[PDB]
């Protein structure tokens, strides 16, 4: 896509720390920028709309290649439109944020400059950050976690990207989504299908694949932790069926594993580990510090709140495994435990590794779920499916919770805050 500037695009400032061994940390001067699904999209240098609501204008995109010559990215009003805000190390983002129309969340990543997104090696690191989710009812998902994303947006790659990482384009992940606007200095308006559900999105003929490494995905009542691998580890272009995911006549026939190894304490027995108030060991009515360390034997997770470190709850009553690990121990279990081959059939932990001996790109995000309701993270999941079902109850969510016109209806004023973030050596945050 093609650049435009009659909204400017001035990137809200994020510091963050990077600390060494030996525990030295040291403030750096970061910044944050919106995904480009999130921009109005319009004629270069000037007229009419690419897209509009959920349809693209053929004229100007009779085909992909043609839209993205014809077609520019504009800059964002993060407060006003999006409902992002920044206050020193502090990102906030907003749920329902009405302005000339009613937006819905946001999608951000962390840039090193203002044509450059941060790529994190994550292998042999930890990665630290404080998390206010007291405002996050059932249905929603304040997501921070980490994509194998090209850190110019794949400008370098594709010539006819001239808008780069300054305007967040270039995402990526496991679900090899379809939803995405322009992929690889291409428009996705070939085949496109516009959501029966949802007046702003819809499905186009290709998808985005890469790995990905979910470090926190939560509301007030559940949270999960979740490793993705592909079998390519950086971007690439899928089509169709063959993407899988969500929105695909087969999930699994796809290169990445949309399913991911997965750790919610709750849905590993501890119901008591994480919720809202004294009755829970996380009271998520308070802050939380969230720390994730990686190893080549696996993930581990402690949590610091009111000063107070608490390590990541044992697995309770999964047959043949006792930890509170994410490795390849716990992975084999859940699956034998739950069902589902897909983590191990695209490469497991060994394969999710080549990732995290690589760049990624770090994401904030908060959105709802307009294909499952967010059930799978905070309730029942199959709703068909009760507790008796092994791997079912997620949280206490009711089954009838988290339709998105009813969340952003009834609790529009949700939003998540995220700050603090620490990066380093293993031992080096704390
Ligand atoms: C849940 O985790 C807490 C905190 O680690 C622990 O004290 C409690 O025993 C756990 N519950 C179960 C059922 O294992
Ligand atoms: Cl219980
Ligand atoms: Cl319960
Ligand atoms: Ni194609
Ligand atoms: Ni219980």
């Amino acid at each position: 896509q093609q650049v435009c500037t009659t909204q400017a695009e001035t990137h809200p400032a994020l510091s963050w720390s990077k600390c060494t061994s030996g525990g030295s940390c040291t403030t750096q001067a970061g910044k944050v920028v919106l995904d480009a699904n999130w921009r109005w999209t319009h004629a270069y240098p000037s007229g009419n709309n690419c897209y509009n609501g959920n349809t693209w204008d053929a004229t100007l995109c009779p085909d992909d290649a043609t839209c993205a010559k014809n077609c520019c990215l504009e800059g964002a009003d993060y407060s006003g439109t999006y409902g992002v805000t920044t206050s020193g190390n502090q990102l906030t983002i907003d749920f329902v944020t009405q302005s000339a129309n009613k937006n819905v969340g946001a999608r951000l990543y962390l840039m090193a400059s203002d044509t450059a997104y941060e790529e994190f090696t994550l292998l042999n690191n930890e990665f630290s950050f404080d998390v206010d989710v007291s405002a996050l009812p059932c249905g929603l998902n304040g997501a921070l976690y980490f994509v194998s994303m090209d850190a110019d947006g794949g400008a370098s790659k594709y010539p006819t990207n001239l808008a780069g990482a300054k305007y967040g384009t270039g995402y990526c992940d496991s679900q090899c989504p379809r939803d995405l606007k322009f992929i690889s200095g291409q428009a996705n308006v070939e085949g496109w299908q516009p959501s029966s559900n949802n007046a702003n999105t819809g499905i186009g003929g290709h998808g985005s694949c890469c790995s990905e490494m979910d470090i926190w995905e939560a509301n007030s009542i559940s949270q999960a932790l979740t490793p993705h691998p592909c079998e390519t580890v950086g971007q690439v272009t899928c089509s169709g069926d063959d993407c899988g995911g969500t929105y695909s006549n087969n999930r699994y026939g796809g290169t990445c594993d949309p399913d991911g190894c997965d750790w919610n304490p709750y849905r590993l027995g501890n119901h008591t580990f994480y919720g809202p108030g004294s009755g829970f060991t996380v009271d998520t009515t308070k802050k939380i510090t969230v720390v994730t360390q990686f190893s080549s034997t696996g993930i581990n997770r402690y949590y610091v709140q009111n000063g107070v470190k608490f390590v990541q709850p044992n697995a309770s009553g999964l047959s043949g495994y006792t930890g509170n690990t994410i490795n390849s121990a716990y992975c084999s279990a859940e699956q034998t435990a739950f069902g589902g081959t897909s983590f191990t059939d695209k490469g497991g932990l060994t394969q999710m590794n080549k990732a995290l001996s690589g760049g990624m790109v770090l994401v904030l995000s908060l959105w709802d779920d307009y294909a499952a309701n967010m059930l799978w993270l905070d309730s029942t999941y199959p709703t068909n499916d009760t507790a008796s079902t092994p791997g079912a109850a997620r949280g206490t969510c009711s089954t009838s919770s988290g339709v998105p016109a009813t969340v952003e209806q009834q609790s529009p004023n949700s939003k998540v805050v995220f700050s603090n973030i620490k990066f380093g050596p293993i031992g080096s945050t704390g």
